[PDB]
RNA sequence: UCGACA
DNA sequence: ATGTCG
């Protein structure tokens, strides 16, 4: 029921809002394939969003139908959306997060993909592969 | 009034 | 504790 053949995700955090960081592995065998510079404030939602659509691009442009494994349920659903519905507070220390997420939904609406995007059943399987 | 994802 | 949705 674990679809190995997978690319699973998770945001990283020092507080919340706080510093937010994310990575994309190889759910069988946990190689690190991504990982994005911390951020210094953001949070767990956004990160966890942007670390979704940093896996479907990374996918597209390796010509890969993988799935993408995320535990965060709203993330997904922002992701369905290409909307991100974050209440963080906008200015000068959340711009870049901000800018971010503005740029990540935007490829959302340039952009196709079929990736599956799926939820990792923690209660059953454990932690998520890329969990911190 | 919670419940749930983390 | 906090960010989010059902
Ligand atoms: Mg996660
Ligand atoms: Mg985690």
């Amino acid at each position: 029921e674990i679809i190995w053949e997978s690319l699973s995700v998770d945001v990283g955090s020092q507080g919340n809002p706080g510093i937010v960081e994310y990575k994309g592995v190889d759910t069988k065998t946990g190689e690190v394939l991504f990982e994005r510079e911390p951020i210094p404030i953001g949070t767990n939602n956004m990160g966890e969003f942007l670390a979704i659509v940093h896996g479907l691009r990374y996918l597209k442009e390796r010509n890969s139908r993988k799935p993408i494994y995320s535990n965060s349920q709203t993330a997904i659903k922002w992701v369905k959306d290409k909307k991100a519905k974050s209440t963080l507070v906008r200015n000068e220390e959340t711009a870049l997060i901000w800018k971010l997420v503005d740029e990540a939904e935007e490829w959302l609406n340039t952009h196709t993909y079929e990736t599956p995007i799926l939820k990792w059943q923690t209660d059953k399987w454990g932690e998520i592969k890329a969990d911190y």
